[PDB]
């Protein structure tokens, strides 16, 4: 049939049993040495008898099956909630953590798509980012999370770009440093400067420091909306731009367009894709988090070309790189002054 | 060194598991049934500017939504502007049988009820519904004072009961039955269905404000009304009349074994000599458990209302503990669904 195909579409059951069993650390314990249900319960906290139906569907959907009576293991898919696993989906699942604890606002997406305006604050109180700035909490969890493949996920753009005639890079909202990180290492004539906000800055801080390089980057806190702190010759927005709506996206890129010294560009690393091409999971999985988490959005190509010039640039070349972490492509976009 | 982009090694079981912990994706759905997308298109309209009138949404947002929903695979382009359901897609017509637009409907109870999943790991951890602590009463008290959500639980529930009930009629001889009771009856689907199997026998339907009212009008139409009774009341308290048979369908996974064993109790005070008790639900053996078509009313169970799916082994110690016992089930199998559901005959203990 395929009335089934539309349950399991719609099934909210699913991924929240997916959460939780992430949340409290199942598949670590199992592994850890927890073969019985009343062992299980006892490691996590449960009810036994709770904790079984919770399993019931686990195995159903085929995170869990039984090996003996009553013994539970993880499959090969169930394997990747294992908390050392490199793609750390444990870690983007728990409920107590930012990113997870954010997709509730998709319980009020239909107020989303009335308004238009996001749904995070009407739940929690604060728009996302003052909501990390009062809770170090989060502040933290979302940076490690952004980050969890930081000493990779940048090697590829670093790559693809030319650093030659690049003295100076300026990466605004550039996380934890990893983005000025591998440009470091594959260019060593370079030297950077990371703006971010605070909390994030002390953790980017201790991370270049750990990879040796505090005397080749440094770490400024600041706010992207007012001027940059210097002037550079390539200038790094990475997964920004996406958190915020048309104005305050053209707001932030001529900011940065007044801090290009002559000659250089903007390279933005997201995500986008031509509009007949963005009918996709993947375009639209986090276009739409975007929307509900920030008000934010992806930009096709097309709407890319109009962004640029309300901020006096031109898009001159666009590739599209695969994540080496997870199931992923993202796009850099190289923008020159118009 | 050099760089080369990889893909990562376990790339199909990570886009398995990001698919199925995703929130989005149900939700997507969920808003298309609530907006009830499906039937502004197949009512004419063409453009996102009308489906986004008709819907009452921003255009802009409406496009993103409807971006997803033909990623997977509910609707597609049939042309540059146009957006159309697919033979999945269809089934969120409100007009459909299966009735999944309606089940999907966060402005109707029981898809408002799923919101309490977001809520999980605490019922895991206390063995306690969830429903309360998002919507502020617990679920029948919140469906009390809300008659819209009293009215399209109720409609959801009695879906098909022109024809659903039929089989569980026929599970049972009506020669020696004067009287039925239907403790918590809905609108009175079960109670019609033995009316016009068995034409000696009266029955009266028990059941809460708001829904007596929708079963009175029902079995009105039915020209039954001579034949039923409907009676507002508390299965809690003692019965409104003694009966040959007493009929519990589908309300004791709403309860848990303390409650349902109190239930069991009243049924056993209102019962008279050589009467029975039968349970309309399922008596799932727990080997035959570990599937979606189970699990599903099971937690949701758990998470709305405390209540459980009760496996083969679990109904003799409920009955014992209230003074019954249980002398046969009778299975009612059927080709649209993989499990069986069963009538359970009570007795006294002796
Ligand atoms: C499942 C795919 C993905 O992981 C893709 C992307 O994450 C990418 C890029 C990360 N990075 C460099 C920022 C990191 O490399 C990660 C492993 O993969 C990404 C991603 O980039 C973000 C989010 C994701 O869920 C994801 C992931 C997703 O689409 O889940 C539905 C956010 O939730 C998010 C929330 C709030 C603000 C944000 O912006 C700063 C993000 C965000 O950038
Ligand atoms: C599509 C599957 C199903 O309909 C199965 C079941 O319905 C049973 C009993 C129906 N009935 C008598 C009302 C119907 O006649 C048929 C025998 O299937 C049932 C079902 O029985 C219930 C629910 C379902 O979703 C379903 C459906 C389902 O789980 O969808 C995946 C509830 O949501 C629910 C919510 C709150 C309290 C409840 O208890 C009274 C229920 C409930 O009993
Ligand atoms: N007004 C503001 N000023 C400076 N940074 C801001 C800001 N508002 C949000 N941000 C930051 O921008 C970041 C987006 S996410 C991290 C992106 C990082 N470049 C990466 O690709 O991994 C967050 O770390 C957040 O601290
Ligand atoms: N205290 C109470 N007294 C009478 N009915 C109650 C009750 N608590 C819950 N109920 C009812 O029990 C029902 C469970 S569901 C509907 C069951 C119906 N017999 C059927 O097979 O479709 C709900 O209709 C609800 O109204």
């Amino acid at each position: 049939d395929a009335l089934r195909t539309l349950i399991r579409l719609g099934s909210l059951h699913t991924p929240m049993v997916v959460r939780t069993a992430a949340t409290l650390r199942l598949v670590d314990h199992i592994l850890a040495g927890a073969r019985t249900v009343k062992a299980l319960a006892a490691r996590t906290d449960t009810r036994p008898e709770a904790l079984l139906r919770l399993i019931r569907h686990l195995v159903a959907i085929g995170l869990l099956e039984e090996d003996a009576p009553g013994e539970f293991v993880p499959t090969e898919v169930g394997e990747l909630l294992a908390d050392d696993h490199p793609a750390a989906q444990r870690a983007w699942h728990d409920l107590t953590q930012a990113v997870a604890r954010a997709d509730i606002s998709f319980t009020r997406l239909p107020d989303a798509i009335r308004t238009g305006r996001p749904t995070y604050e009407s739940i929690y109180g604060k728009p996302f980012y003052e909501d990390l700035a009062g809770r170090p909490d989060l502040r933290a969890s979302f940076d490690s999370l952004l980050a969890c493949d930081q000493d990779v996920a940048f090697d590829a753009p670093a790559a693809a770009y030319d650093w030659t005639n690049v003295r100076h890079v300026l990466d605004v909202g550039g996380g934890k440093g990893g983005f000025a990180a591998a440009i470091a290492r594959r260019a060593p004539h370079v030297s950077a400067t990371v703006l971010e906000m605070a909390g994030t800055v002390d953790t980017a801080r201790s991370y270049l420091k750990d990879e040796g390089l505090s005397d080749r980057v440094d770490v400024v806190e600041g706010d992207f909306f007012e001027p940059l702190p210097r002037k550079a010759d390539a200038i790094i927005l990475s997964f920004v731009l996406l958190n915020w709506p048309d104005h305050d996206a053209v707001r932030i890129l001529t900011r940065c367009a007044e801090a290009l010294e002559p000659g250089g560009r903007i390279l933005i690393h997201e995500r986008d894709d031509l509009h007949e091409n963005s009918f996709n999971e993947q375009f639209t999985e986090l276009d739409l988090r975007m929307l509900v988490f920030l008000g934010g959005a992806l930009r096709t190509r097309e709407k890319w070309d109009g962004l640029a010039a309300s901020a006096g640039l031109v898009v001159e070349e666009v590739r599209q790189l695969p994540s080496p972490t997870i199931p992923y492509d993202l796009s850099l976009l190289v923008l020159a002054p118009a």
